[PDB]
């Protein structure tokens, strides 16, 4: 059985910062696929990086498989959102007669769930805004503030986020998105690792005898 | 008078991070209005977020009332601004003969006070540069670097700062600025609170027309 | 006359501002005299050098009399992954994947980070791999240096933007021809009132009688 145990929190026995995210999950509304890792700074858990995530709001954080999440990467959820109709001041938090002004969930600018695809490389100290969707194979530069959606297999970075370039031609991206090697069994992946790594997409298609 | 005590440092039960700024001010030249709060990370003091702030400079940091100041927000004052006529190296700091090369403040590029208005929402990890004016009701996006003045009731963000959009119409902004609910008595603030929150500016305008 | 460049803590009472050169213990880090690091809480400069691995052999070079603000980070080439297909570092987890380690040809290595002399680097700046920064250049705070920085130019932001040139083209050439940082400390101490007040025309007179 080539490969590490995806349920083993600390796969690299010399390393104590790099953690497989999935088996560390405790909270709800957080779904992280197998083999996705978080390379922490001082050993902090991935969930500590998830901020403003209140069960009451119901927003979710979805991360696909085989994702590289750099140290300091922050996920800002909808809890950070202030009401923008009149004053942005959350009077209700202080109570003492102001709890009657408790906002409804429909009074708040809810941006939705954060969805991160598979095989995603997220640079160091990246901050991710609420409602952001990130496509498979996407690359996010370090120190980037992801203020919008990121296309599959695209390189982006900066504050606010800027589109740098697309990794492969539009046709090639289609083939990767049609293949979805991350959803295959580990037996198949291990037998296809060379072509996945060197990006020989036209060999993977021969490897998978389709109809 | 309903509402929390503005003198109360930690006004929320079971919260050790969100603080009322004004009653924490120990240092000078930091003028912060009532109800303006700082939601700290590890419970750190607001003043610790104020950098390069030396008293003799008379450099002032002004913040209005009812401001939301996110965690990690730092305020860069003039202070340690190196000379830019030649070498930016601060020789005088190391002394041992170099102390005579202390820059005259006439030779220093002072930008002036940091002035932040009322009802301002500043996101997490924002950096604010010297001499920056921020108008009432503005919104600073998270991780932003304020390198320029921010117009009242506008949304800004980025590094360097970019203008995103205006919060409301020009006419509606004028109505808020003519209102100045933060400058009204707490009695009548509570009396207008349901409208201040849902943004019923038309009602607020009517209430103030009545108050003449 | 002046401070001792071999003194780790040049200022009495200051436990944060360090001379970088006498603190260096690791390899491939070359820092000139009088260049200092004004740390947040006393941390060593080397700790601000990230993804610096011996197996790559990339170097960090910094001239003399550089001001480096707190939180400044230097990102080296050990960060980037293979980008031909999957950016997932399989080889790290081993257990049958160690064979999939990428060669140097497979990696998008950007080279060495070279910073000149008399360079002012603001607080919380991040330096990307392969970046060259000219002499006298000023790096604004919070900036992410994603490209080369011309000598005596002011830059900042993420990604890096060009703000302005400090002096005219002629004056810049004159500073670059002067190189006061290469003069003997006896000569520098005689010219400090001119190095600081920027009066370079008087320096050209003085260098003429020196040459
Ligand atoms: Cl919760
Ligand atoms: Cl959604
Ligand atoms: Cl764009
Ligand atoms: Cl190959
Ligand atoms: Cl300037
Ligand atoms: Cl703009
Ligand atoms: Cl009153
Ligand atoms: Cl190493
Ligand atoms: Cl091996
Ligand atoms: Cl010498
Ligand atoms: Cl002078
Ligand atoms: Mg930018």
């Amino acid at each position: 059985g080539h490969g590490p145990d995806p349920e083993n929190i600390l796969p690299i026995k010399g390393n104590r910062n790099l953690q497989f995210i999935k088996p560390t999950i405790t909270n709800e509304n957080i779904l992280v696929g197998e083999y996705s890792y978080y390379d922490s700074k001082r050993g902090e858990s991935f969930e500590d990086q998830v901020l403003y995530h209140y069960e009451v709001i119901g927003d979710k954080l979805i991360i696909g498989r085989f994702c590289s999440i750099g140290p300091g990467t922050t996920f800002i959820m909808n809890g950070a959102n202030h009401r923008m109709d009149g004053s942005t001041y959350p009077f209700h938090l202080f109570r003492m007669g102001w709890e009657k002004y408790m906002p409804s969930l429909k009074d708040l600018p809810l941006k939705g769930d954060i969805e991160i695809g598979n095989d995603v490389w997220i640079g160091r100290d990246v901050t991710i805004m609420p409602g952001v969707k990130i496509g498979d194979g996407a690359i996010i530069a370090a120190e980037a503030v992801v203020t919008k959606n990121v296309a599959p297999y695209s390189i982006v970075g900066g504050n606010p986020l800027k589109f740098i370039r697309k990794r492969f031609s539009d046709g090639v991206i289609e083939e990767w998105l049609a293949l979805q090697w991350w959803n295959l069994d580990m037996k198949i992946i291990n037998e296809n690792l060379p072509f996945i790594i060197n990006g020989d997409i036209e060999m993977l298609k021969r490897k998978r005898k389709l109809l």
